[PDB]
């Protein structure tokens, strides 16, 4: 049958500390669970956020990581859609396909296993990870920073067997979220004028999506000019540095587009930028999409007049993609060269050097660092 | 040859004081202007809001009133589509039909004459009103509180000649705004679950709209239980008084609807309630609409999480109706008994008793008081 697996994993023993490569034990999959051999994983700002200890919802010890790609090692009882050998991507936003949310076309926020996932546990209320006699928690239902992870069977996307995993693992969060924010949440029309705040991975995917949608103008906004070049390569028609102006960035964009942009996207998680992103939208029909995850407690604000006169404030989680359905298609779009993925990889590292991925993120030198398990 | 007209008008010489019935002069229509004989007018909370002085940009002396219906008395140079005798409704939201706003299907906010109108002046930068050697300012481009008023030729809706003016004057604002908020802004689908905050004329019109759109549950919310009976009559499936509960109203609504409403409308102009209305919306697809009625002066707020997890914050002005082409149709819908108007009229007064219309409103014992000129 399926035996316990002894492998390595990057364990987060405590908030504020770097990850530790430990020898852990991964229990076999129980009913409706699948054990996956992680081949490649990357670091998202959210992983770092939780690791810092700033996340009031974060618990330790825990195995982080939610951008990964691997191969099904084994499945539990009741699982028939997935089998050993299947090429897959773990999903932090599952798709049971039977709940109120999955059944509603307007959302992708499946709630079937949210409760247990938030507690870093499998649906049955227990963890599949142990290390040196201690229970180690799951993270975002994925825990991709391990040679082997166990996820709910509704948290799995079966993808093209030929997809390069050291690439598509990025579709686990960043690229998909940004891309979807443009084509799913905003659904911008050809010819639209867009503004993108934050030119990191997510921001670049937004630009990518805006270009796929046929936007006439895509204005990149970032205080770090070093990110401009790549933003342009992705489709940005122009980039502006807020520090180069002496007035509110909103005013700069308004004057720059004769009224404001048709669509703006905040990809940083900064509440002040979110407000500016909203107010930079054109009167009457402007739409602003919050893609970034702001620190707990922080709240956004603006004057109701902004909404009364036509602006709309929206947000998105994982680009609004119903995970199980979409991810395989997104991988196919990458395979057929409809969207870019490779362009997001700025660095490559081995599992033992996973901490450098975190460092490269803070230094803001990279977009995405792919970790080879 | 149009001459100066000596007539009666309700002038607001200053804020915080009752309107003064004065004898004024109304200059003839200059190029592209229309002089209308007001037959009936009503008082909207906005009129009282300006009068109270609580409005930052409120200027005096001025002739208030923006809910009116009348007959074209004469037209200025260049006016070809309108003539003496035409049945009309003045519009505070114009429709030049050629600026970028009028040409865009996503908005009704024509900007052609915004600037001058905001200053209580006609497009040429001057006022047609005078009284006792003093120039009196126009209001919202309509100034219906006069036997005769002059408006830009793009601020005029030509309506069905058979329409009872002592009725359709309410379509100048309140009814149209609430109704449009439901069918244009929200565009709620049949079966939708709704919540309406503020059960005044606007709220009742929103309820009527929700009913026309085929909403399943329509929850009226107001701290004044006296407004419940009429709300039910308009279609509210039930009403709740926030004061009958300890927990925040959004928590109450969330509990009542197993997650929150699909659409919520704030019809009071209170930023705290606006936040409640937004958070009272269901996760994933909830949409809250701020119905333009004030200029609160303050700001609205919430946690980005609300938007990230699916809720959408919108706003509306005059229900998003492209005024010149819509008002006539709304009149036709009332004529065809598709929508209600008569049910909004709770009191009737003569022009001389116009101040009483303001009293009935502040005491919240009334929906709409139609003033017969
Ligand atoms: O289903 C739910 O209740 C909540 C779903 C959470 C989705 C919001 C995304 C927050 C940031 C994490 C992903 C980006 O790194
Ligand atoms: O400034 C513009 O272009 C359009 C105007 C936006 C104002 C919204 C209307 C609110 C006025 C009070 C409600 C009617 O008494
Ligand atoms: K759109
Ligand atoms: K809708
Ligand atoms: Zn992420
Ligand atoms: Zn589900
Ligand atoms: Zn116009
Ligand atoms: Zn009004």
């Amino acid at each position: 049958a399926n035996e316990v697996i002894k492998c390595k994993a990057a364990v987060a023993w405590e908030a504020g500390k770097p990850l530790s490569i430990e020898e852990i034990e991964v229990a076999p999959p129980k009913a409706h669970e699948v054990r996956i051999k992680i081949i490649a994983t990357a670091v998202c700002h959210t992983d770092a956020y939780t690791l810092s200890g700033a996340d009031p919802e974060g618990c330790f010890p825990v195995i982080l990581g939610h951008e990964g790609a691997g191969i099904v090692e084994s499945v539990g009882e009741g699982v028939t859609k997935l089998k050993a050998g299947d090429t897959v991507i773990p999903l932090y936003i599952p798709q049971c396909g039977e709940c109120k949310f999955c059944l509603n076309p307007k959302t992708n926020l499946c709630q079937k296993i949210r409760v247990t996932q938030g507690k870093g546990l499998m649906p049955d209320g227990t963890s599949r990870f142990t290390c040196k006699g201690k229970t180690i928690l799951h993270y975002m239902g994925t825990s991709t920073f391990s040679e082997y992870t166990v996820v709910a069977d509704i948290s799995v996307a079966k993808i093209d067997p030929l997809a390069p995993l050291d690439k598509v693992c990025l579709l686990g969060c960043g690229i998909s979220t940004g891309y979807g924010a443009a084509v799913n949440t905003a659904k911008l029309e050809p010819g639209s004028v867009c503004a993108v705040f934050g030119l990191g991975g997510v921001g670049l995917a937004v630009i990518m999506g805006c270009k796929v949608a046929g936007a006439s103008r895509i204005i990149g906004v970032d205080i770090n000019k070093d990110k401009f070049a790549r933003a342009k390569e992705f489709g940005a028609t122009e980039c502006i540095n807020p520090q180069d102006f002496s007035k509110p960035i909103q005013e700069v964009l308004i004057e720059m587009t004769d009224g404001g942009v048709d669509y703006s996207f905040e990809c940083i998680g900064n509440v002040k930028v979110m407000r500016a992103a909203l107010e930079a939208c054109h009167k009457g029909w402007g739409v602003s999409v919050v893609v970034g995850v702001a620190a707990s407690g922080e709240e956004i604000a603006t004057r109701p007049f902004q909404l009364v006169t036509g602006r709309t404030w929206k947000g998105t989680a994982f680009g609004g993609w119903k995970s199980v359905e979409s991810v395989p298609k997104l991988v196919s779009e990458y395979m057929s060269k409809k969207i870019k993925v490779d362009e997001f990889v700025t660095h490559n590292l081995s599992f033992d050097e996973i901490n450098k991925a975190f460092e490269l993120m803070h230094s803001g030198k990279s977009i995405r660092t792919v970790v080879k398990i």
